[PDB]
DNA sequence: GCGGACTGCTTACC
């Protein structure tokens, strides 16, 4: 096989290198890289080097890289432009790896550790690290085993060794549950003191060195933890055997009061899995506790234990380690599932960078176009330093607020990146200027065509037809990618239908889930055998076609965030390549695109359904438009349907045979008008919505801007089983919603599109009856913490205090002095609750930690003042009136004269 | 007292 890096980093006049030999061994390399910069020469001059502009370059040698960092420094002095790439890791990368890496992943030592540090002075701060660490468990990927480091004997206990027969058992056997198939897995070490732990644990650490670090806030947490602890018993020079290069840097943002550090170590690669998790997972949950996450995205359960965890190593020890192997497993389990590794290492390794560099897309665009700029033999400008201006964007249609009974909406596949190459928009291939028609006469097409000769955008740039561009290239490649994962994603979800149908005929028999590949349609071989299958093959094989569409959703959404990424990536300052007259050209022509087609879409509809000067487009944001398909239902009558799926069958065809041909008629006429490199607009159908037949249901309404809801039968090809809401912006889709709110105004929606008026004044009632028995977990609002300390003047809320800040300070005041009692962390989110006037903790509200029981201290007396009138008029009742209104309905019956009778 | 205009904060949707 090839060879491929695995670590890369810099210090000094050297480049130290972890990687991956032509056998397939882990290696480490020094290498005094001699890196070459560039700078303009005369025309005159013969060279192979040349700027993205065409200007000649001279190659510049260096003995070592400080001395290029010195001449990068001398030539900013004099005024004059240091090409080339500044960042010498990734062109000793781009040197050493000329070629596409194929990389083996079994190769790839990823580690998932976690720490447990008993203290009962509070939170164990890293900083300080003053508390014994009693536990470790560190999984290998390598060797596929959980090594789980125990402390018997410490000065806040000593216990007994820890029991794999009793982890093994059930809880319901006085057991801990330890998932069966990683028992053989695990490796226990038990040790007399903390010095042989530690010790023990940095060579193990030296025999199995990490590429790859993840874990649950290891960053935050177990990572500077274990380097402080370690340094402040051994001393610094022993702290350092945890880098491979043996240098580590101690980043120091203590944040006011306290101490917080970023300690990075050199020649690993730190993937958090909290932080993988926020980027790329696309949710935004009320709490990220392992604990919430698990239950979310695996529903396991809550690893349940009585007393405090301060308490949980003396009294029981035997769960205290089972839970933090469990805990590691957890993270392994989400990993398996979601494949957030899986795709760092691709994003990594395509664009040869440091894996950790996943989180920059500027970093890994730089990366991507300065190896393509590379293999042209042309040289890369230097950074420079711009003012952040302001900027416009997407444009978003204002909606009249109203019901809508049958809906159809139309999507462009991947928008910017799309103009982007239509236009083709790039720093190199800016042919010039013209003067610009306010943007309405192009949109209507008064205005004069631009030019004969280039490729524009309504913002008054012009680009080379002819010319391939490095950002229409590079972006093209990565596109092309989610498309092929993209489908493979839809396919499992149209096979996840199909499962979904069989489920309901169920054969009674003993059978085994069938071998196919999700990634594709069901044949017609295997789709006759689906529907003779029992109910323990279906729901396997739904699970794993979930499991499927899961793995394709990560895939293909991230690698469209990477390319949108490219897009705003212009209008950063801090971009290599930012050029607001490309950021402004891809938004400007975006507007002018969605704008156009609603024009070409309204006129097509107006004489083909007879009735011309009536909008059809009833909304729009970006490059969706929102098709009001009341009209062309009415125009062959609601009855001529035999059920439901007829007249979604009916739009279906109707929009695929008739109306997306007159879109690519409008988008071809407007291709020829900006004259541009290549027609790319490609409008496809997205949803079809509306009331089951013969129903009371509205189908759908919108209430403003960014907020509407639909009752979807047909979603870009897929087929539902049973009607699924498409609800954006409203409180149901708000993490600040509380869980029970959420399921109450979903309900009332559901019935609001489906069902009718009658039935959600009937479903109201009893929610407004019931609603006081809810858990008071399920019915708390949820808010980030920022500026805690900013808005606390002695304990008490100072001027212009936001609301959920004042439950904070609310709550720290009833646990005051009182140690032991978990503090609400600046940054993280809390639970919310209204509290009844004449309250003993004397405020409007109160507010703890996310994902957490309130303190035994002050719960019972919590949940005596809780506001729930307050509760039900805020969260749920105001949301609704919203809704209903809107969709001009009532929630509850009005009076009428007619109520003089019996 | 209390609603309307404004601002800070949070969280959604492209
Ligand atoms: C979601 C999102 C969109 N956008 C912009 C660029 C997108 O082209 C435009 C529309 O985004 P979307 O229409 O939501 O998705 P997409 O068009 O990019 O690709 P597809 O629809 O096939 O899934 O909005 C961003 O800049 N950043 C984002 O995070
Ligand atoms: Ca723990
Ligand atoms: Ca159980
Ligand atoms: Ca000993
Ligand atoms: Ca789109
Ligand atoms: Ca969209
Ligand atoms: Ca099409
Ligand atoms: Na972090
Ligand atoms: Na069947």
């Amino acid at each position: 096989m090839k060879e491929f890096y695995l670590t890369v980093e810099q210090i000094g006049d050297s480049i130290f290198e972890r990687y991956i030999d032509s056998n397939g061994r882990e290696r480490t390399r020094e290498v005094e890289y001699k890196p070459s910069l560039f700078a303009h020469c005369p025309e005159s001059q013969a060279t192979k080097y040349f700027d993205i502009y065409g200007k000649p370059c001279t190659r510049k040698l260096f003995a070592n890289m400080r001395d290029a960092s010195q001449w990068i420094k001398r030539m900013e002095d004099i005024g004059l432009e240091a090409l080339g790439m500044d960042d010498f890791k990734l062109a000793y990368l781009s040197d050493t790896y000329n070629y596409e890496i194929k990389y083996d992943h079994t190769k790839i030592r990823v580690a998932n550790f976690d720490i447990e540090v008993t203290s009962p002075d509070g939170f164990p701060e890293p900083s300080q690290a003053k508390h014994p660490i009693d536990a470790i468990t560190h999984y290998d990927s390598i060797d596929d085993r959980f090594y789980v480091f125990d402390l018997l004997n410490s000065p806040y206990g000593n216990v007994e060794e820890w029991s794999i027969e009793i982890a093994a058992k059930l809880q319901e056997q006085g057991g801990d549950e330890v998932p069966s198939e990683i028992i053989d897995k695990i490796i226990y070490m038990p040790f007399d003191n903390e010095k042989e732990l530690l010790m023990e644990y940095l060579n193990f650490w030296q025999q199995k060195t990490p590429v790859i670090l993840t874990g649950w806030n290891v960053e935050s947490f177990a990572i500077p933890y274990v380097y402080n602890r370690i340094k402040n018993i051994f001393g610094e020079s022993t702290a350092k055997r945890l880098s491979p290069h043996r240098k580590t840097r101690v980043k120091v943002i203590e944040n006011m009061y306290g101490s917080r550090e970023i300690i990075t170590l050199f020649g690993i690669s730190v993937l958090d899995y909290i932080d993988l998790y926020k980027k790329f997972s696309f949710t935004n949950q009320p709490s990220y506790s392992l604990d919430y996450i698990s239950e979310f995205e695996l529903n396991v359960g809550k690893l349940k234990y009585d007393g405090p965890i301060s308490k949980l190593r003396e009294s029981n020890h035997q769960r205290y380690i089972s839970y933090n192997i469990i805990a590691v497993y957890r993270v392994l389990q989400i990993d398996a599932k979601r494949q957030f590794i899986n795709l760092s290492l691709d994003m990594g390794y395509y664009a040869k960078i440091q894996i950790q560099s996943v989180f920059s897309p500027i970093k890994t665009w730089d990366a991507i176009i300065f190896n393509s700029l590379k293999e042209q033999n042309k040289v890369i400008p230097q950074g420079r330093s711009h003012p952040v201006q302001p900027y416009p964007g997407a444009f978003v249609k204002e909606p009249i607020p109203n019901r809508y009974k049958y809906v159809m909406s139309f999507d462009l596949t991947s928008f910017y990146p799309s103009i982007i190459r239509q236009v083709n928009i790039s720093p190199e291939t800016i042919a010039g200027t013209f003067k610009v028609a306010p943007l309405h006469d192009y949109i209507n097409a008064v205005a004069e065509r631009p030019s004969d000769v280039y490729s524009c955008s309504p913002n008054g740039m012009m680009y080379y037809k002819d010319r391939d561009g490095v950002v229409p290239t590079e972006i093209t490649k990565v596109f092309n990618q989610r498309k092929e994962h993209k489908g493979y994603m839809l396919a499992a979800q149209r096979n996840g239908e199909i499962i979904k149908e069989a489920l309901h005929n169920p054969n009674l028999s003993v059978d085994e889930p069938l071998d196919v590949d999700y990634r594709f349609d069901f044949s017609d071989e295997i789709k006759e055998k689906i529907k003779k299958l029992s109910a323990k093959s279906l729901n396997e094989m739904l699970f794993r076609a979930q499991r499927t569409e899961v793995a394709g959703m990560t895939a293909q959404i991230n690698r469209k965030l990477l390319i949108n990424s490219l897009y705003g990536a212009l209008g950063n300052v801090w971009f290599r390549y930012y050029d607001l007259r490309n950021a402004t050209a891809i938004t400007t022509f975006g507007q002018m695109a969605l704008q156009w087609i609603e024009r070409k879409v309204n006129e097509y509809l107006n004489e083909v359904c007879g009735t011309e000067g009536e909008a059809f487009v009833l909304y729009g944001d970006t490059d969706s438009i929102y098709v009001s398909a009341d009209k062309i239902i009415d125009k062959v009558g609601e009855s001529k349907f035999r059920d439901t799926n007829h007249w979604v069958d009916f739009l279906d065809k109707f929009a695929r045979e008739r109306m997306e041909p007159a879109i690519d008629r409008g988008f071809r006429e407007m291709c020829e008008y900006m004259n541009n490199k290549q027609h790319l607009m490609f409008m496809d159908r997205e949803a079809i919505a509306g009331p089951p037949l013969g129903s009371k249901g509205i189908g759908g309404f919108w209430t403003g801007k960014k907020r509407y809801a639909l009752n979807v039968w047909d979603m870009e090809g897929t087929r539902y089983a049973e009607p699924k809401l498409k609800i954006m912006g409203l409180e149901t889709q708000k993490s600040s919603t509380p869980k029970a709110v959420q399921k109450a105004l979903k309900e009332c929606i559901r019935r609001m599109l489906q069902e009718g008026e009658e039935s959600l004044q009937e479903y109201f009632k009893e929610f407004e009856k019931e609603f006081r028995q809810l858990n008071y977990i399920s019915i708390a609002s949820v808010s980030s913490a920022n500026n805690i300390a900013k808005y606390d003047v002695g304990g008490f809320p100072g001027p212009k205090c936001p609301f959920h800040i004042r439950g904070i300070l609310t709550y720290n005041r009833a646990i005051k002095g009182n140690i032991d009692a978990p503090q609400v962390v600046e940054g993280e989110k809390v639970y919310v609750l209204p509290l009844r006037e004449g309250n003993p903790f004397g405020d409007k509200c109160i507010a703890w930690p996310s994902g957490t029981e309130i303190t035994d201290l002050i719960k019972d007396d919590v949940l005596h003042w809780m506001d729930y009138t307050v509760l039900l008029e805020k969260t749920f009742i105001k949301p609704l009136e919203g809704f209903t209104s809107a969709a001009k309905l009532d929630y509850e019956k009005k009076a009428s004269l007619f109520d003089m009778f019996d």
